[PDB]
């Protein structure tokens, strides 16, 4: 009945509300169907260096998916098989996930139903934390105050300054400004070796933080386990898992007490739902990484849903239909994901 | 926004096309609870439960009728309903009859949700319909009847059959399996089911003899809850051990897979927790590298296996055929999903009246 | 020689001495024998939703057991085999256990001997704790004072309030009122995920509690192990094990340093005695859950007996032959379990 | 309320119907300590101990006589007495001779308790009497005598026999086992017992040859306390390894089962800790999925196996037949519990006088 | 059957139904040429059959000899011998290790007795073909008696005075052969 009829991609470098210590390289995806609906998703390329490559890959993948049914699960299986030799990971897997997210958006539109309801769940608000960067004491404290004013009950800051004392000064200044009934997540963004991570993390633990994220190299699951083994505070990781199979290797060894898959890297909706099944059985509270628009839907269907990360990479090109009430993400009452392009703005940012 | 507006159940004892022969004697009927889940969209979801023994039948019907109070007026959102039932039954024990009743609700809710969207369940789950190889399931039949049933199954187009073994002597098991082989030829599957009847060392001895014979798998060689025991049996075999029909929820499956209890899995759509449980089970089987087959509930399992990354076989054991229209068909031994919304279950209303308890 | 001749069940909703934050759904069981004695037991249905189902199941099981010898061990084997396909767990296993407890009561009567002596043990008093609920600071403190006055040396309170600070306020107020030479057990009743359980439990540990019970989902033995691994205070669990086989899976992985089987869920007397053998070898102090009347006998025969839970669900329909002296349960000098129906009261509560 | 009021012991060296042939020579008698536990109910509990070698006989009798002081005037409550003896001997070591003496008390106390209630022990333990398959136990007999004994056992109705092997050459072991097979035919069990005589690699080599032969199990291939060694031998075999006759208390059994030392178990009613220890052992064997047989003490083991969920075989090796009435009978090779209170042991008082030490 | 694997499948299936201590005779009913008979028979022999009967054309005694020469299992034949003189020709060249005359074709009682004397001298165990009523008598007088064929062609029209106990035919205590017509039944079937 419903077939894919075309794929269009647009590579953009878009401005960010708050610069990271100023633009995000994105691939915006339109998936045309025989039912007249168009699915939308986007990818984050992390670095402009990967941006044209990711767009080129998707365009070259158009011939593989055009005329195939709009069945994301069957499409995912087909792509997994076709890329089994090239390696169904990294940019290839990201591109497949962009297709998956646009296909589920389209399937939601075909049925005139928000994605969360198509998944069999009710919409519910999800607590969100406001994600900042390696901002220094002044700006980190400022941004936390602003977030608290807006109703967010937690913030994340990036740490990993040259000295542990600088990490601690940032956390202490945030804590003074927001008080004790407030979440402070800290992200080391893979910056430390295992011994340095144990030392810094035990000091931060005494400080009072909500979680310690990616203390060491992301692929080092055993290293994360050794760090977690020396901590009472939970270690958080998962944004870098490419597919539920990478997540499964990390969970199988007990690398961390929390998980936060990235909707793109984990494999889109199809991968997210598989990830959610694993986190449930392993008893891991599961949060999101980026992709706040689709992650609101996904978390509502996730048995161990924990936090949504608010980090609005695509706001300059996507209508703000996702809203926050008392720090909670509220899924819009729109079919599929609720992504609507800001078409006038896209033209400004094309690479 | 679509709400559940009613739950009706009917207990029936229905005739089986293949009477099930056991060590005790022959059972000619199956105890089922037929479920109708009414909605504010007007469509009605259909599912059913198998109660296994008439002893459990009225109790299971009573439990579902009492559980109606928990779900009527809730939104038709199976994942959310499941979470609520799991929490409400956390003290009583979200397992056994309670879990089976919750699964009957879940299966009817997904059938209703398919109907709300006028789409076959497989498509709602995001997959394409595909034919799925099916084996014909027989019983503890002895040589004469096993041969007769195997010839019939081959003539119908099936490419495998399953027989129940666990006779008093290993030579009896071997005799039945060898006889089936003569009837079906070499390029044909013979699954064997010990139905939990052996201790570990007897299972290792019998299974090694069966393995030399050429069987497709050895199913539930010992007590179902003894996952460590299945692991010890599997460790001595090249043929795969099959189990899973008795897992109550994905959490039981998870425990068995975590210790490597078997190289194959076959969840029961009811006991595993309905569609919602099956999808979670499918994600575990994929990660653990376990080919996944079905147990009973052929109507819904044809949909579910089409969405299962490691789909293996569909079990054809047609418990509800007297009371459900044969919209599921078989071509070349492969189950063919009907082009109907939801699961494609249409009651045979005139027939149901014959069998009510 | 002695045969079962009949089974009668009565479903009741009975009032509770202290309401849980007010009635208990019970199935009262009479097992008639050819020796003229009648065994008594009862089941707890947890929720009225399961009550009629459990009674119906038992009535339908009557034909399986009538004319069988009064041999609880052989009867248990028969029921295990007959329910091997349906699943010998949940309500079915509970119903089998109700039969088992009434059969051992009858066997005690046949021999005119209290159950504890039939089991080969001497009666001894067993320390009991008074079990309360999620009562708030005022009522929890009140109930603990009342329990201390009555001679109990420990109480259990249910915690898991929205904030950890509320858990702590309850425990601190109880502690002030009862002093330092007194047991305060805390029960989370499966309310927390593993990270939240580690955090709350380490805070409660610093407070001074006797044990932390069911911090997370009961079937999650691995999660309980991970929680226990971060604690000095013992984790307690077991009330939800259906059969000694579930207990064995939890003990085999070291899920908790304490165990408390429920006489019904564990499989009656037959299951309890098996459970007791496992707790002995694994070195686990073993307490009871509910069923105080039979648990007094059972604990006297348990090598690692720890505490009896006083939580009098059936008092409104059972004569108070079990007494407490200095907080210790005293087994009555009566044949079998010492259960005598309050027949006038039963009529008031029939469903 | 019923109190122990006396303990009498008698050391005897009794004639064996089957002299036991060993590598050294033939032993024609067994050293036993016969136990009478008097009570305030008037009934007297009977049990006995096997001392294994006459070297231990007087020491074991002396130990029991001295232990009398701990139990006379205590209530006849075997579980409570056991706890007290375990605590009192915690420093000396609650194992070996001390543990065996405590077990003799326990077995006599349960026999007395059966008598107090005028009920067979099996019924007191909550089970029905059922016949239990028995194998006839022979010794290191060589070809001529093993064949002769095997023919006699088959004529008596036994369906299995056990022979002792561990000759200097593997071909000798094989020769004896093959000869027995000719005498009994193919549908008959042959258990083999190495009686701790091999090192691990020799046991693996010999056992793989025996396995090809068709034996029922391979018993105690290496030193009894080397559980890891039994595990390593079992890991190389399809045939099950059997052990357990030398476990002193359930705690020793527990250590062996925890590492997977063997697929079968056979506690000795004395060494395992009497009835009280046997019941605990039975609960462990059930959970670990181990079929459980007996070692010696056929009179009490017929009761105990009837209460054992994984009951497997009863060992017929009639050490005390000269001094105990043959109230235990065999029909079709199955031990039949006599309808007598307690264990059904009645002393042959005229015979005992012949054999006193 | 058209394929050897089909023959083997049927024989193996029978074996599962009856167990190991039970005879399975196989009859090719003259259907094979000599080399096919040698190939099929060697496969059947590995299977465990009791005998291989009439593997090729009945009058080809030399052909039966050549087939028998390649087998350990015995070749059976003789149902088609017309008179002892035909039996004599086959035995003289060693056509088969077993014989089974048909009471009719061999020449009745008179022919059977002569056939029995030949089978004795040639050392051939001798069974019957059809005519179970008279063959029970005749085999009792046959020094090398082997098996009686139970194939009850005339049961609808002859009283069942021949009985079977433990699979053994029991001669009735009646004069002559013990054949008593079922006169009411015969009328149903007349041509
Ligand atoms: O967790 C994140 O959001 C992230 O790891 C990330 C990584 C990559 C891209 C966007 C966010 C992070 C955010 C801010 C500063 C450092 C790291
Ligand atoms: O696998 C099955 O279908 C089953 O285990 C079963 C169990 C319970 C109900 C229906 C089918 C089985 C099949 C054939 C013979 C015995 C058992
Ligand atoms: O441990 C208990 O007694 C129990 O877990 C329980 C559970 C279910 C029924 C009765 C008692 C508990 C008691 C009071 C409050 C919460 C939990
Ligand atoms: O298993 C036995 O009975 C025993 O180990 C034994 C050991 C010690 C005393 C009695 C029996 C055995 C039997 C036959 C040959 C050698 C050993
Ligand atoms: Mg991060
Ligand atoms: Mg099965
Ligand atoms: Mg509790
Ligand atoms: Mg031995
Ligand atoms: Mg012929």
């Amino acid at each position: 009945e419903v077939l894919i009829t075309g794929l269009r991609t647009r590579a953009v470098n878009v401005p960010l509300a708050y610069p990271v210590h100023g633009t995000a390289p994105l691939v915006l995806i339109d998936l045309a169907t025989s039912a007249g609906v168009v699915g939308h998703s986007y990818l984050f390329a992390y670095t402009p260096v990967a941006l044209k490559s990711l767009k080129q890959l998707l365009d070259d993948m158009a011939a593989m998916i055009v005329n195939e049914p709009l069945a994301p699960v069957s499409l995912e299986a087909m792509l997994a098989k076709r890329f089994s030799l090239a390696g169904y990971t990294g940019l290839i897997r990201m591109a497949a996930a962009g297709i998956d997210m646009a296909a589920w958006d389209a399937l939601g539109k075909v049925h005139e139903t928000p994605l969360v309801k198509l998944l069999g769940a009710n919409a519910r608000p999800v607590q969100a934390y406001d994600s900042h960067s390696l901002d220094g004491v002044k700006l980190a404290t400022e941004r936390a105050v602003t977030a608290a004013e807006l109703g967010f009950r937690a913030v994340k800051t990036c740490i990993g300054y040259p000295a542990l004392d600088q990490d601690l000064a940032v956390v202490r200044s945030i804590r003074q400004a927001v008080g004790d009934d407030f979440g402070i997540m800290v992200d080391y963004n893979q910056s430390l070796d295992v011994p340095a991570a144990i030392k810094r993390s035990q000091a931060l633990q005494q400080e009072g933080v909500t979680w310690i994220e990616e203390p060491t190299l992301q692929h080092d699951y055993e290293g994360h386990q050794r760090i977690q083994s020396k901590l009472n505070v939970p270690v958080q990781m998962g944004e870098n898992w490419l597919g539920p199979e990478e997540m499964f290797k990390a969970l199988s060894i007990g690398a961390s007490r929390l998980a936060m898959p990235d909707a793109m890297k984990i494999g889109g909706v199809t991968g997210w739902i598989r990830a959610s099944a694993l986190a449930q059985q392993f008893g891991i509270p599961m949060s999101s990484h980026l992709f706040q628009e689709i992650s609101a839907h996904l978390l509502a269907a996730t048995p161990t849903a924990h936090w949504l990360e608010r980090l609005d990479l695509a706001g300059s090109v996507i209508e703000p239909t996702l809203t926050f009430e008392g720090g909670n993400a509220v899924i819009p009452d729109l079919p599929g994901v609720g992504i609507i392009w800001r078409e006038k703005e896209i033209g400004k940012y094309l690479v």
